[PDB]
């Protein structure tokens, strides 16, 4: 099983997208974890060209605290060298010397276009190198199969097979740092902000960027402005102005073109907007800055998880599969052959050469196509001449989540689209009891994005104890669905209700619950919404904590997270700061396991790492309480390391929405009100709204691949109502991670990668 | 003394400088706190012209939950109505209906020149009203006076008589978060960042951005560069790829031009360094941003600062003095004459357009000059033909203070510079005692700015158990001088050694402590370094906090801050935050007093408010500890509102330094190598340096007003050593601010405001 007597090449090539270092840890302390020796290929495919120096075998402290480092500690480099045979011979040489038949590449669409040339190329780069001279034929019939794991590490996303990129979500977590700068200030004036991105051949994160920031405007190469677009856009700002909104925000990609192959400059579109409007136009430019900073918690664990199932699928490798990507589509990991990927990468670029211009945007991913269709719904108000006679109220639920804004906003304006009359009811189950019900418009969710915590007032209360004032209201106000925005405490009060339509005929009405909470501990779901910013800012804090050591004084800090019993906030900042043990409910220890991790500790402190981490839920255990791991660790490395203690409260908690939860909240609200009109439709009889079978109350999803519906009532097997959590949580397999990272000798047979995948057409 | 049957108007025009809502918030609430009416005029000068609706009375709760809030609540707008008669008249009849004879301006150059004017002629408008017939000649002898007290609110710092203003310290956090973006990556590639700022007229941030990030090329308009400038940074980037730094910064200001009238473009140099030395040049435009996200800590409190003094200064102002401008010249509050002011500016302005434009630079304050002399010197690596026989060594003593750093980088540029033997020593003074000493060198410093903590080793032992190991290797090693970075440890330890300076000969030298603390509790000084990073962390975390609750629940958090017994962390932090209590140990309170606070905090509960915050000194009270609180503000707020809990740790601590922190730190250690190559020289006599006096052992002040050095023998009678701080400390008249912006009725007849001082010519 295990991969001894084999080596694994590591490199990084293309613009260094932070997180990067993420995958190099990971890759290097699993390679060396299996038993493989790992060699560092510095500055990518030119220290591959000269080799010698530029090729050292790494050890496990050779990949130490980097993972909160942006950029890559082996260094990238373009090199013309490997496009040439000269210098690709030079490397299949440099790395026959070292006995590297596993390569593992780190980089953007060119460097696995290079990486696929190589392999392409190299059984016939080495009977080229034989018949030159040298390597003797011996020496060469092993080693006459190349294995290539490749990584998408860019901020572009350009690479067609995959659908999310190592750095993209870092990307976005800059360019919304700069956007949130301009909305969160109380706007004065009326400036219109125009914001340059560098997707200079993909408009992935302009798109992103302008979904996420509620853009009114936006120029991207997929879909370039039709004719006579300087009036329309010109237009759109005005009655921007009329309605009193005093900041227009312009993204406009550096690849932004009409229709024509003529570019468009950002300087442009301020002049442009100067002349006509007279707003105070000024262009940020990020610029380096995109590419800069800590990656994101999401770049550090899908780093790390890749990482790892790069070096595991190079070692499960024969000589007859092909070379892989792997990637994750939705939360499912995969493998896309590298050769396809690269065909499709071709045939968009192709088709982006005014080839198939105007359907190359489906070429491009369902995503894309997909996330500019829901970020023009979005953005104006179009009549919606369809009306029905249906009717839903939105709730929020439970603890307030970051995001819970978006999934309001974009749920607010999509079923306003569909001719819906939406309501919002404030503080929940509380005030449909007690009628607080609000007719809301189009405009009344706008700048909901960016707000943190919950617009809407948010109640824990389950609706049982009030069920007969609950069905009075909507009766009263004609709710014919129910959007229940929120946490277990929504799930829990959509269960109860539909369980009480076997005695009110008003709760036959069709239900949908949005997961929103900090601890992502609601069945049905991979990711409640605002679970990625909790994670966020507790690595940020747990970052800051582990430098406030300062590389010299061996410390160790019990950091206490959030969660309630579920484990998942703990164990994913576990992984994302390199902390050493993330003690958590699901997974019981005693004080045997204590003395393990702290001896562990104790060896690991004595060598050159310093700053130690180990996170604990706050409910993981009734007696190891914080207090109890603080005496326990200070006082058995006594003369070794001083030991600290933060329990990081409500730090996690009231932080602005992290861009991947404005998307995803966005994303899922536009997909909840989709599902809740096609539902609506299917429901409606006999001149009223009738839903009664479970599948017409769904938890909407992102279970594995895709978005999904589970209905609440086949939920309820797999939940723990005690400890308000799921009974199988797909996220445990990634202790397994956390603790190879961390030097524990863990049989892993439990994990499983993802399976070799065709693209999609 | 009270201002009782008068009404104050409040306005902010111009860019809208955030920290422009703290001092809006303490001048309405001052002015409330002492009977005064408060008039908040909406969009600046345009309100003031149309009236009616834009002037609206203020209550305590309409300035309520704004001090985090970038830009202004109050709105600013550019009208031109001012700049004539028939707008300013009708101005000036606006602020009689009200009866406004106090007016305070928030703003930048152009806004104060505005109310210099106004002023200037309200006699003459309100003769011409009364003789137009809109108000009768009774009710325009009264308010014949017009009271202006203006307050600097920009990110230009283009107002000549003030050294800071309000916003700028913002402008360099946004600045350097792109900046700490680029910098703080693993710098894989050789690469150029060209930074542009806003600084159409003024070139300040361009140049102080530069100081705090080490910019290898700055172009500011107050220094064009020289003839064949192109030539000269060319070469200047290539020597710093030949040494291995593969990042270079060029900070450009908007308002870059060379010796003739030209502009030189961001683009411009872009190209330039691209064509010549082919590194990937980017060039990240701010805009907007500049203006964007939250105050900082030092804005907060300096705008609610000013803001008190402003409303206290416009009512003891009498029929004869004049406009003034409320600013601090370093730590000491000053008014300024608003004439004098306008004055020199308009007389900058004039030298600036080819008059005196090489003497311009001088007067724009001592300040710009010294920076920009300053960043040259510590830039570039000139060459020291001069020489002497004197040698330092650097310890780092204490704990880690974030812009330790940054003074150790600058004394090692500033030795090298006087030629001096630069010797820096790892972990303070056991590594003296342990002969850790390492000879330095110029680039051994390279891009110590940024970085947190202490490369340097800090410990906290007092150099008296090892002096004999001490004396010796000062004997072995040649030390002539010592330059001590560090907290109250460093200085108790020098002051040791001044004491024992009788007992041992080789202890007779030149000592130097620069105060580097989070805690602020060394004597000698008003601002430790690396106080304000602690702040900024600290608010940042009481902030989000503060967030928790999102406006649904209303709940009280006990956040319990560090700073040993000194309390100026606390007191600081709470006013920045809007803290309703920081209990320090300097102000001893008892169970009344905290029945008080819990009652005033209960009633305030009851009213709009819902997010209520305390901070408590980690030493404060024996017995009253964070524990104790929680109980306490739970049980009394039963019914009424919840009580967390978040004890901040090292999050106050590790975090990278502030521009302030670099700034400051960076100056400081210029300003210390200096007086140490002073005072060495004084003290050479017969062939070797003797050091006995009490004045060769100081500590680097900033006590006032500039600069000081106080002898550590004549601060021993100020300092308790005891609780390890000073017997008298500054701050506690801030405490009193604090209880007035939180509603506690307080009589601060024991706060001192600045008194007129003319300008500095
Ligand atoms: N068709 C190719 N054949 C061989 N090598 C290639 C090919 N394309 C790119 N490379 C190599 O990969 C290196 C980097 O590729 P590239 O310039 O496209 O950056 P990238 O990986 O796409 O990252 P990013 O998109 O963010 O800029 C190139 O310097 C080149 O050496
Ligand atoms: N927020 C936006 N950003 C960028 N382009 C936009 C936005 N809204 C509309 N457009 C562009 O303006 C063009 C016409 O807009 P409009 O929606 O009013 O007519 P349309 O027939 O419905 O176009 P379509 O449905 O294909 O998007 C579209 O091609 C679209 O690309
Ligand atoms: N983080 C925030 N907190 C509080 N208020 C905010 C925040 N961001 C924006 N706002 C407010 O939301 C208001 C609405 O304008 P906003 O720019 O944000 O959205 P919009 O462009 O007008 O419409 P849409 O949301 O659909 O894009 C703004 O005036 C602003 O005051
Ligand atoms: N010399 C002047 N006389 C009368 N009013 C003036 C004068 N200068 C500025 N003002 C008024 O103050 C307003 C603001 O001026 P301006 O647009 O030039 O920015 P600013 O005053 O310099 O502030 P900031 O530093 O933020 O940029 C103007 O709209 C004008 O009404
Ligand atoms: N880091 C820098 N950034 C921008 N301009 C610089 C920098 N260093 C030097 N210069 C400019 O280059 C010119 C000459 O530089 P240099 O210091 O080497 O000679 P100098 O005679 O000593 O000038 P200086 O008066 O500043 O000491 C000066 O006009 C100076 O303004
Ligand atoms: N915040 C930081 N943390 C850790 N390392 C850092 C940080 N900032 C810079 N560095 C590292 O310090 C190294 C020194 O080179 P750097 O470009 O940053 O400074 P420099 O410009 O060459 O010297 P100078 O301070 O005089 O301007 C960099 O290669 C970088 O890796
Ligand atoms: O119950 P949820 O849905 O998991 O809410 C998450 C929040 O609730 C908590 O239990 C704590 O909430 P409270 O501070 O209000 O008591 C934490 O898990 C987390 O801060
Ligand atoms: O000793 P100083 O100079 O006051 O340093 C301040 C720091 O030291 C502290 O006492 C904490 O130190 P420790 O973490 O080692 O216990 C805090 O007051 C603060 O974090
Ligand atoms: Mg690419
Ligand atoms: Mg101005």
């Amino acid at each position: 099983a295990s991969g001894a007597g084999k080596a694994i090449g590591v490199l990084t090539s293309g613009g260094d997208a932070q997180g990067m270092n993420a995958a190099v840890r990971a890759v290097t302390r699993m390679g060396i974890y299996v038993g493989a020796k790992v060699f560092l290929i510095y500055e990518g495919y030119e220290g591959l060209v000269e080799g010698g120096e530029n090729i050292k075998q790494a050890n496990w402290l050779s990949v130490s605290n980097i993972i909160q480092l942006g950029g890559t500690i082996i260094g990238s480099a373009r090199c013309k060298a490997f496009t040439t045979r000269e210098g690709r011979r030079a490397a299949a040489y440099n790395l026959v010397q070292h006995g590297i038949t596993n390569l593992c590449v780190i980089g953007g669409d060119g460097s696995l276009t290079g990486a696929n040339i190589f392999r392409s190329e190299w059984g016939s780069l080495l009977e080229e190198l034989v018949a030159e001279g040298k390597i003797s034929e011996t020496t060469a019939r092993t080693y006459s199969h190349l294995n290539i794991a490749g990584l998408v590490g860019s901020i572009d996303n350009d690479f067609c097979g995959t659908d999310m990129t190592i750095g993209t979500d870092s990307a976005l977590h800059r360019i919304m740092e700069v956007i949130d700068a301009i909305t969160t200030t109380a706007q004065s004036h009326q400036r219109t902000f125009v914001l340059e991105v560098m997707g200079r051949h993909c408009g992935y994160l302009a798109l992103v960027s302008a979904l996420a920031s509620g853009a009114d405007w936006l120029f991207i190469p997929e879909a370039p402005p039709e004719d006579g677009w300087e009036n329309f856009m010109c237009e759109r700002l005005g009655e921007t102005r009329s309605r009193g909104s005093r900041l227009n925000i312009i993204i406009i990609a550096e690849g932004a073109i009409d229709r024509n192959g003529k570019p468009i400059s950002s300087s442009y579109v301020k002049d442009l907007v100067v002349q006509r409007l007279g707003f105070d136009t000024r262009v940020t430019v990020l610029g380096h800055v995109q590419r800069g900073g800590t990656p994101s918690a999401f770049d550090r664990i899908l780093s790390s998880k890749m990482g790892m199932e790069a070096v595991m699928a190079l070692l499960e490798a024969t000589p007859d599969t092909p070379a892989c990507v792997v990637t994750l589509s939705g939360n499912q990991s995969v493998r896309l052959p590298l050769m396809e990927c690269v065909q499709m990468t071709k045939e968009v670029q192709k088709a982006m050469d005014d080839k198939r211009f105007d359907e190359a945007t489906q070429l491009r991913g369902g995503s894309f196509e997909n996330n500019w269709n829901i970020y023009k719904l979005l953005a104006h108000q179009k009549p919606p001449k369809e009306k029905s006679n249906f009717s839903l109220a939105i709730l929020n639920v439970g603890a307030p989540a970051a995001g819970m804004n978006a999934a309001v906003r974009s749920a607010v304006r999509t079923g306003i689209s569909h001719g819906h009359t939406v309501y919002v009811v404030h503080d929940g189950f509380e005030g449909l009891a007690k009628g607080q019900v609000q007719e809301v418009g189009w405009h009344d969710v706008a700048g909901w994005l960016g707000r943190g915590g919950s617009m809407l007032g948010t109640k824990r209360t389950l609706p049982k104890g009030q069920l007969e004032s609950i069905v009075e209201n909507i009766r009263i106000y004609g709710i014919h669905a129910l959007l229940v925005v929120g946490g277990f405490e929504a799930y829990e009060g959509v269960l109860q209700l539909v369980e009480a339509r076997g005695r009110y005929e008003e709760l036959c009405i069709v239900m949908c619950v949005i997961p929103a909470t900090i601890s992502n501990n609601v069945p049905g779901t991979d990711f409640s919404l605002g679970s990625d910013t909790a994670v966020n800012a507790a690595m940020e804090s747990c970052d800051r904590i582990k430098q406030s050591a300062s590389g010299t004084k061996r410390r160790v800090f019990i950091v206490e997270t959030m969660g309630g019993y579920c484990g998942y906030l703990a164990t994913v900042t576990g992984i994302a700061v390199g902390a050493d043990a993330a003690y958590v409910f699901e997974d019981p220890f005693n004080i045997h396991d204590l003395k393990v991790n702290v001896e562990h500790m104790t060896e690991k402190m004595k060598t050159d790492i310093q700053r130690g981490l180990v996170l604990r839920n706050e409910k993981c255990h009734d007696y190891y309480t914080t207090e109890f791991l603080y005496n326990l660790y200070s006082s058995e490395g006594k003369g070794v390391f001083d030991c600290r203690t933060n329990v990081l409260g409500h730090l996690q908690q009231g932080g602005a929405p992290t861009p991947f939860d404005r998307n995803y909240g966005t994303k899922l609200g536009v997909k909840a009100m989709l599902w809740l009109s096609e539902k609506l439709r299917e429901v409606y009889r006999k001149g009223r709204v009738f839903a009664n079978a479970p599948d017409s109350a769904c938890v909407i999803g992102l279970k594995k691949k895709a978005v999904a519906f589970s209905p609440v009532t086949e939920l309820k097997k797999d939940t723990d109502f005690e400890h308000r959590m799921p009974r199988e949580q797909w996220w445990l397999s990634l202790r397994l991670m956390l603790k190879m990272l961390a030097q524990y000798r863990i049989s892993m047979a439990a994990y499983v990668s993802g399976e070799l995948e065709h693209v999609t057409r």
